[PDB]
């Protein structure tokens, strides 16, 4: 219902008009998902990202409430911090911490990471995923675009628009929600999948970090999932360039058999993560990427 959704958003949000509370607006985005700005918390000096939406033209408002509630109750150092929300008339505002390091996409697209930098990023993501899965949250849309970076090398998952919450009674999902190139084969071949779809996705993201894109990126999306289903574990262009332990880490992420594929908990113990460089090692790639876009 339209009315009920508004009453429910009303209870969630803080009161009043937030344009007093934030000063230096610069639009950095737009679309059906509304408009995104960077701004400064006029009180505390903190730089924030704000999404403004008009509700009279948002299709699936249930997804919006769900996302906010999920951010609120699942805080974690490797998840982009949800700050506050506001509702002025039909205009909903969501305020998030701002991460100046850009997206991983910028990084993989403009720079070449070494194995130690990749291990560090992979470690940080698995920390997020272990926490989420242990709380029965499946992100379902893991990709470099949904990794945000701090200037200090900090690594945070974002965009929980497509996440699933599972339960012991309904602990498996079937909805095809993720971005095609990153989707596990079982999302298309079967109608039952679990949290390990995020691990497959992370594996594809690891491929991004090596080759600069996920496999089949040139192909039409429609055709990607067919290729994913039928090729199974994707091939690297120069596997021999990789360390044996990195290759083994990938094989565990990209295992066709869900049961053999590593869980996050399991993968956090993998020895590949132990060559991780300090997160600050990422700052030169971040700066360079920033300067290239
Ligand atoms: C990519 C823009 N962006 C966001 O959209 C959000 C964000 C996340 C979640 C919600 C949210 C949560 N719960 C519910 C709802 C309904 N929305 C809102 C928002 Cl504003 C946080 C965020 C933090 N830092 C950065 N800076 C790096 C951007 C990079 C720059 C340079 N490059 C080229 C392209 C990326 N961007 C952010």
């Amino acid at each position: 219902s339209d009315e009920e959704i508004l009453e429910k958003l009303r209870s969630i949000v803080s009161v009043g008009d937030p344009k007093k509370k934030y000063t230096r607006f610069e639009k950095i985005g737009q679309g059906a998902s509304g408009t995104v700005y960077t701004a400064m918390d006029v009180a505390t000096g903190q730089e924030v990202a704000i999404r403004q939406m008009n509700l009279q033209q948002q299709p699936k408002k249930e997804l919006i409430i769900n996302e906010i509630l999920v951010m609120r109750e699942n805080k974690n150092p490797n998840i982009v911090n949800y700050l506050d929300s506001y509702l002025v008339g039909d205009e909903l505002w969501v305020v998030m911490e701002y991460l100046a390091g850009g997206s991983l996409t910028d990084v993989v697209t403009e720079t070449c990471m070494d194995e130690g930098q990749i291990a560090a990023v992979c470690r940080e993501c698995l920390q997020a995923l272990e926490f989420l899965h242990s709380n029965q949250v499946i992100h379902r849309d893991i990709k470099s675009d949904n990794i945000l970076l701090g200037m200090d090398g900090s690594v945070k998952l974002t965009d929980f628009g497509f996440c699933a919450q599972i339960t012991p009674e309904q602990s498996k999902r079937s909805t095809m929600v993720g971005t095609p190139y990153w989707m596990a084969p079982e999302v298309v071949t079967r109608k039952a999948y679990g949290p390990k779809v995020d691990i497959w996705s992370l594996g594809i993201m690891a491929i991004e970090m090596i080759e600069g894109e996920p496999p089949y990126l040139n192909e039409n999306p429609l055709r990607a999932l067919y290729l994913i289903a039928t090729n199974g574990t994707p091939e690297l262009q120069n596997p021999e360039k990789l360390s044996a332990i990195f290759r083994d880490f990938l094989n565990r992420c990209l295992e066709m058999d869900v049961e053999k594929r590593g869980s996050a908990k399991e993968l956090l113990q993998h020895q590949f993560l132990k060559i991780a460089k300090p997160l600050s090692s990422l700052t030169p790639l971040i700066a360079a990427a920033k300067e290239a876009t």
